């Protein structure tokens, strides 16, 4: 099972699944081998009914699409559509939050409110929305309207791009025509330009992709902004992770998907229903997180993380998961079928994300508490139905310190320098105690033994004094392997990095260091990493493509991860991807993405499947940046 | 060559291409065989980096996607993305026209103006925009703003759906949640819901598809509305079609793509440059049309159609095509390479639609005349470079009577009944002189011998007294085979239909019938057919799903054709498709699309590759509708 997942709790559940004849993602992957080499290389096109078209990577015919589409066009069109799809997910999420905020302040959704007034005001100020002598509700209404306005063309470009990146960066991007006009506008334009008989120049197509990736960035940043206003900006919190956070004597409820609009209410209502749960013979309702929405409630409330990404089915295999409450994105639809074997009640809540065989309970923001109670009562009923049934919860969990929003990080640093909080970080970059910064982001992928890339690369970087920050299922991987436990600083961290983590931790009253890796939150909260890096850029008076900062989507899966990787490149970062995106069938496209894009944005992809080699390449990228700033490395 | 195209001019050019070693779409198709059966059936998914996934249509593993996505989910997601892509094209086109109208009336694009004031006012009235005591420029500004507003969420749904279909139809669609909230909104929502781990219920996914198809309808209708305001509502016009419309002694300039914003100016400026062209040794500039933008200028100005869709390369093979002026959509990128052999100057004009190797001349509406002149001067230079070179223009063309906008049709009918113009049409439906109405729409497809389905089905329906209307490359097929020549009425038409065409024609001063098939314009002008059918529905006090009206995308290719077929189904029409869309890998999806959707919208797909059988099925559909209305059949 170690060949499938490096997580021992997951290995234990794989054995149980095998024993019980429950097919898993790894089994479905095995059944899929060998996968289609045209698809793998990107040399397939189904954009019209003359297809499917393919191009032999090497050899003889077919060499070109039926319409004349070259390998470089077909590869760039496929990639662009993946970016658009990612953008559509992150921005759909953000749009949902924008409508919820609007409803809240118009009196239509009393379960929601402005929880972070300071965040609201700072966002308003960043957007140019006056606050002076204005009601919070009116400021919030204006912020919500601005959010919604960024989805379409108007007299300004997308403000959730132009107001969050330094002017110098916006200038470089504007010069290449890369600033998005509107989020859904760009998504639609990608789908148009990649449809048959339209855009057929690789460079032109890829530039459209870069621009659509910035529309994804805007959706991410908007999502984080709005979730913070509504639900609170995260601060350091201590919790736990892995399957051992499930409790046989509790009603175990997983929140799974992405949007805190749902999970946040689940969390608060679950506390209100403790006595009902105990009436049913449970100790209480034990809310646990899966995927991003688990990250959202972990960051804000310390809700323990059950599992992530590829291993999500394993939570069910325990026999103790009474409910899995879904909104959208990254939910393996297998869960609806597995539920029949495991007894878990899988509940969908969003009109556009249903799964055949799951129970659908519409969740309206206007009736959030009522709908939450309905959902949680299904969970309590399920708990009762497993009275007397043995469960197998692996007794495996890690301690997780998380909640490192950019505000939280700035606050932590301010204990070392009150009026110049970034300076201690920069001081230690300059003196070599911090070599650079690496953001781990994105998914697990069944092709990579689960977590192997994240942990292998993180271990090498931490020993080389890289400050490691993490989001999404990257943060999930690292938390499950102990990288968010400060007790592991001595083992994992180089002396320089240890010194800094310890210094900041001791200044914050901990008597101990910050954790080895800083959990910056969900995938939309990759925007937090952008906020930090942009604040560092502004403080140094240089652009992001001069900073010793890199990203690694070390086990990427979702179209969202492709969009995130692409905007990381577009904002100026060397960006590692540890799975093959479908680009290798075109050398020219690969060359643009891994090399010539440096001349456009300063960032570039690093495609490297071997994690030890990936680490070396990321370190080289970091050190090149150090050299560029005249620093020793 | 008859196995490739039924068009003799195309056959002649195929022989020339073969002789000269110029690879064509048919050669690239042959080189692609056998095509991938997973793609053909829809049983392939590349929506994440765990893929590519496939499902054996029959047999053993793989039976399910890696994430657990079933055949029915994978098929419905693929289809939905095609609908979104189609919607993105038609609506991008419409958006372009909306911005042009806005610029025109704000004084920023003096080459454009309100040409059809009556159309402007009627659209304003339909949208609820007051005109009483308003300047045309201000009304137009409000119409342009309303157009742009339909792309995003607002306090009203998409008005270019809700104001163009009868209330009863809007009610049925609203009841199923099918009315689009915003055009780009829906496009984005499709891309989201079809991304990994989101929507995973075939019925739910397909309903999203139906709704996105109505967003495509809105883009089509908006495009037609705006093009009419800007460039004039078509009226009956006589012209010619096929390769024989090229002239060895003229500068031959093809307008190819979709948007009249470009081609309309090309047409007017070309007339202004006659003396320059003659200075270069040409008789003049001979503008000819390819694809929809050719249809636009044919409908409004009588510009002859050179060719369409699959055979577009053949115009170049003549040796006489001096320029091919492109905007976007349906342009085989092969043209850029073929140009090198044929001498043709291929010119792209839109930022989001470039082709490697083509000359790009940016076309700004603000500088339309200047940019048009630059483009046409490249054409004149090219004409000069072929002085003394033999050309082979097949001496093959047909007479085409076209320009049958819905207003034109209503006007024609009004000569028989001034104050109830639809009544003569309905009278003849009731008495059996007109059996029903069939709209031919959409593309040619290299898989079908070019035009074979259109002409085979049209011939059978016309003999059975079906009133045949046509748009896009369906209209192209039929025009090239003589179906738009009134001299062919005796040969093609049943006695009943002949009687009616003759009656209307003689009432309109022709001394002869209307043509066998009524050309209703470009693909966005499928919206004109909707206007006619909706006016008939309103006049009869019944919904569209009770009318003896069917559609046939007999040789469909583009994602746009899939979107159009899907909205034809959604508005209540039996809708034939003569190529296999990638749905056969899921029986449940096929069953929904061909059967159970009847219970939702009253329309349904008829998938039938055999054109004689397709004709029989369309006739059966028509006659079933007749029976439903209590009429003999
Ligand atoms: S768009 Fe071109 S390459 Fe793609 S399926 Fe159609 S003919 Fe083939
Ligand atoms: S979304 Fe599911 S079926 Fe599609 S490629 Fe990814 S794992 Fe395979
Ligand atoms: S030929 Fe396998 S992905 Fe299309
Ligand atoms: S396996 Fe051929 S279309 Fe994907
Ligand atoms: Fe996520
Ligand atoms: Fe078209």
């Amino acid at each position: 099972q170690n060949l499938k997942s490096t997580d021992r709790a997951v290995q234990q559940m794989l054995d149980k699944a095998k024993r019980e004849g429950i097919q898993t993602v790894w089994d479905r992957y095995e059944a899929m081998k060998p996968q289609c080499g045209f698809g793998e290389t990107g040399l397939c096109c189904r954009h019209c009914l003359q297809g499917p078209c393919r191009i032999n990577p090497f050899g003889d015919e077919p060499k070109v699409g039926i319409c004349g589409a070259t390998a470089e066009v077909i590869v760039a069109r496929g990639l662009d559509r993946s970016i658009a799809a990612g953008a559509a997910g992150h921005s759909g999420h953000a749009k949902h939050l924008a409508h919820t905020l609007k409803k809240a302040v118009q009196g239509k959704a009393a379960s929601y409110m402005i929880k972070d007034r300071t965040k609201l005001h700072s966002i308003a100020k960043r957007l140019g929305i006056p606050t002076e002598g204005q009601k919070d509700e009116d400021i919030a209404l204006e912020v919500a309207k601005a959010a919604l306005a960024d989805f379409h063309e108007k007299d300004t470009p997308v403000l959730w791009v132009t107001t969050v990146l330094p002017p110098s960066r916006v200038k470089v991007l504007s010069a290449h025509g890369l600033i998005p006009a509107g989020i859904d506008h760009e998504i639609a334009e990608i789908m148009h330009r990649t449809s048959m008989g339209c855009d057929a120049d690789a460079q032109n197509l890829l530039l459209g992709g870069l621009r659509c990736s910035l529309a994804d960035l805007a959706g991410c940043y908007m999502g984080t902004d709005l979730a913070d206003i509504l639900f609170g900006t995260p601060a350091p919190v201590v919790t736990e992770s892995n399957l051992g956070v499930l409790k046989a004597d509790a009603v175990n409820v997983a929140v799974h998907g992405h949007n805190p609009v749902l999970s946040d209410i689940i969390v608060s209502v679950s506390k209100e229903m403790e006595n009902e749960a105990r009436a049913a013979g449970a100790t209480g309702i034990n809310v646990v997180g899966i995927c991003c929405t688990g990250n959202e409630v972990l960051m804000r409330h310390g809700i323990p993380a059950c599992t992530h990404s590829v291993s999500q089915e394993m939570a069910m295999i325990t026999g103790a998961l009474d409910a899995m409450i879904l909104d959208y994105q990254c939910i393996q639809p297998s869960v609806a079928t597995i539920a029949e074997c495991t007894g878990t009640t899988v509940i969908t809540t969003m009109e556009m994300s249903k799964i055949t065989g799951a129970t659908h309970v519409n969740f309206a923001e206007e009736a959030a508490v009522e709908n939450a109670k309905q959902i949680l009562r299904l969970a309590i009923d399920t708990f009762k139905r497993r009275k007397g049934k043995p469960v197998e919860i692996p007794n495996i969990k890690t301690k997780v310190v998380a909640g490192f929003s950019t505000e939280a990080i700035i606050n932590a640093l301010s204990k070392l320098n009150a009026n110049d909080p970034l300076k201690p970080l920069i001081d230690n970059v300059v003196n070599g105690n911090i070599r650079g910064v690496c953001l781990f982001a994105g998914c697990n992928n069944v092709k990579v033994p689960q977590d192997q890339n994240f942990t292998t690369i993180a271990r090498k970087l931490l020993k080389q004094n890289v400050l490691v920050v993490a989001t999404g299922c990257g943060a999930g991987a690292l938390m499950r392997h102990g990288f968010m436990d400060p007790a592991n600083v001595d083992e994992l961290c180089g002396d320089g990095l240890k010194a800094v983590l310890t210094a900041i931790g001791e200044a914050n009253g901990l008597g101990g260091p910050l954790p080895p890796v800083l959990h910056m939150g969900s995938c939309v909260d990759n925007s937090r990493a952008v906020a930090l890096v942009a604040a560092l850029a502004n403080r140094l008076g240089v652009d992001l493509d001069r900073l010793p900062v890199v990203a690694s989507a070390a086990e990427a899966m979702h179209e969202k991860a492709v969009a995130i990787g692409t905007w990381a490149v577009t904002i100026g970062l060397p960006t590692h991807i540890g799975v093959l995106p479908p680009i290798t069938g075109s050398l020219p496209v690969t060359q643009i993405l891994t090399s010539s894009v440096k001349d456009i944005t300063g960032g570039y992809f690093i495609v490297e499947l071997d994690p030890e080699t990936a680490a070396d390449k990321l370190l080289a990228a970091i050190n090149e940046r150090r050299a560029g700033l005249g620093l020793p490395w």
